[PDB]
């Protein structure tokens, strides 16, 4: 864009995850959880790519700050999250003042670039620090004892007449996916346009609710073997699941260490795909495609035309959505009545993340970015291990780094990510 406006998100990335490590040393060597870096891991983590990307045009043969053994530390492949806290990582103290001397670099290539030059690879690690961002707010939820953080900023009421109810998606062509020439910091898995023959479906109005999640729990759900898949039953059982992560015995639930009644309007959240698809079927529904979430979102079928967002055209506010980490939860179902997308399905962008049934596979003419291994090693098929796509963005996720062609995945195992419920159904 402006040079000036990728700095400023650059800098606004950075303050966040600087609020997100400003704790005493001890607590950011921590290991949370096995699932989850230490955050002093992030820390360095975010430091290290931005150097790789935008100073030394991704080939890490090209000198960095760091010995290459100690860069290799934060090399994500190489080392599970588990045994990270155990790696002889920079300290806090090194890895700001690592990241501090990229980040200098950075600002001045951004000011010596050409006019016209390509700026891709900045959007690019604006969204990979606001993704670790998320990441760390996982691993901070995560955390046993005393909060560190507040409880979360205000959100809107919720509204009735929304929860369980359904949108109608007219069956046909649409547009799925983007070029470049619209969204020029769109993620190599999101392009390129094509056009996809997708029959009528509903879609849920809103996500499921934890009132609704209740009663999935009080009428055997996760006793009864008949809503689950067989992969999906095994993992309950190996894992004990009997309810959303974080979900107390007494009823209350845990947030950011902060012990809390469970609101009944708000959407279900940390729950497994597996999870998500025995509630879809014990609903009498199922779990959306990808490609049918992303009509629902983006499609506009009285102008058989695109949305740059569900509403339209207009920058995310506050008003539309519920995104950038303040409210560390979601808003109750029906907050954003203007949010929503032509069909009428709202709150698709914010709030949880979307569990869908796609595993991720390119789009017809993908071709990968410049961080190549980004998406191309979990691709179906390309052999490492099983992911389901997850759509829309949670509370977490920076508005700049957002659109309706954002692809997320995970295993389908995992709930310390910020994901939620919302249902599908065939129409005859
Ligand atoms: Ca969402
Ligand atoms: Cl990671
Ligand atoms: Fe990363
Ligand atoms: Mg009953």
């Amino acid at each position: 864009p402006h040079r000036a406006e990728l700095a400023r998100q650059l800098i606004d990335a950075r303050n966040r995850t600087l609020r997100l490590v400003d704790f005493d040393d001890a607590e950011l060597r921590r290991q949370y959880d096995p699932l989850m870096s230490p955050l002093v891991w992030d820390l360095a983590h975010i430091g290290q790519q931005e150097e790789l990307w935008l100073l030394r045009g991704g080939d890490p043969r090209r000198p960095g700050l760091l010995e290459p053994a100690v860069e290799q530390l934060y090399d994500a492949f190489v080392h599970p999250r588990a045994s990270r806290v155990h790696l002889p990582l920079l300290s806090p103290a090194q890895a700001r003042r690592f990241c501090a001397t990229v980040r200098s670099a950075v600002l001045d290539a951004l000011d010596r670039l050409p006019e016209d030059a390509d700026t891709f690879a900045f959007g690019m690690v604006v969204s990979h620090e606001h993704q670790h961002d998320e990441t760390m707010l996982q691993a901070l939820n995560l955390r046993s004892g005393e909060p560190l953080l507040g409880s979360g900023t205000a959100l809107p009421p919720g509204r009735p007449g929304v929860a369980g109810t359904s949108v109608l998606v007219p069956g046909g062509p649409f547009v799925l996916g983007v070029d470049l020439a619209d969204e020029p910091y769109a993620l190599d898995n999101e392009r390129p346009a094509h056009v996809v023959d997708v029959p009528a479906f509903r879609i849920g109005r809103v996500p499921v609710t934890n009132a609704e999640w209740r009663a999935f729990i009080d009428d055997g759900g996760y006793r009864q073997r008949r809503w689950w898949s067989d992969a999906g039953w095994a993992y309950r059982c190996e894992a004990g699941l009997t309810a959303p992560q974080f979900w107390n015995p007494d009823g209350t639930r845990t947030r950011f260490g902060h012990v809390e009644d469970i609101p009944p309007d708000e959407p279900v959240q940390h729950v497994t795909y597996f999870e998500a698809e025995a509630y879809a079927a014990w609903a009498g529904a199922r779990l959306p495609t990808e490609i049918e979430w992303e009509k629902a979102c983006a499609w506009d079928p009285a102008t058989g035309r695109r949305r740059r967002y569900p509403w339209g055209d207009a920058a995310p506010t506050a008003a539309l959505a519920n995104l950038g980490g303040d409210a560390l939860r979601p808003a109750p179902v029906g907050a954003y009545p203007a949010g929503a997308s032509a069909c009428g399905a709202e709150q698709m962008l914010g709030d949880v993340w979307e569990w869908t049934s796609s595993p991720l596979r390119p789009w017809p003419g993908f071709t990968p970015m410049i961080y190549q291994r980004y998406s191309q090693p979990f691709f179906e098929g390309a052999g490492s291990g099983d992911y389901r796509v997850l759509r829309g963005g949670s509370w977490a996720v920076a508005a700049d780094i957002l659109r309706p062609s954002f692809r997320n995945w995970d295993h389908p195992i995992r709930r310390q990510i910020f994901a939620g419920v919302r249902l599908a159904w065939d129409v005859d």
